[PDB]
């Protein structure tokens, strides 16, 4: 019920409770709920806040950092292959060098 | 009720309380509420929030080397494919030799 009994509600209630006794209580005792602005949140809050979003995206920044190097590892794989042609190129050499 | 319920109030509270046996508030039992300056933050906190602060900049600022390791990742598989250049140089080169 604390959804139900929200901020609001509390105010008249603590008045009634006065009212029966002490009644202006809009003056010395109480602040009408027209001027009770929320309060802005704190700095501290707000870094906290800020550096929790830093700690995620070190996360998401490991994890694209820890995929990436995957790529470089077929690419090097490829390479490998790639040189292939090196040792089949070496075929050509030896018997070229026979000519002679 | 704690928006309405902030520092006027309870201190016009606890002063309608007090007249009643003790009427002398403001002077001496307590001080007016128009010289009430807020406190200045203590250095503790100060520091704090600005501790957070740098923490939280280096989740933001851990991320970028799982994206700038994978940009010199992408560039040497670049300058891997770039070296098949050479390769192909030394079949020119190898046949060059043949032509002589």
């Amino acid at each position: 019920l604390a959804p139900l009994f929200g901020l609001e509600q509390d105010r008249y209630m603590t008045a009634q409770i006065f009212e029966l006794m002490g009644i202006k209580d809009t003056h010395k005792y109480l602040l009408p709920l027209e001027q009770y602005q929320p309060p802005e949140p704190s700095p501290m809050e707000i870094l906290q806040l800020e550096m929790t979003k830093a700690q995620v995206e070190n996360v998401q920044a490991s994890s694209q950092k820890m995929i990436a190097d995957a790529f470089d590892q077929r690419e090097r794989t490829t390479f490998e292959q790639q040189k292939a042609a090196d040792e089949l190129s070496l075929r050509q050499e030896e018997l070229q060098f026979k000519q002679e």
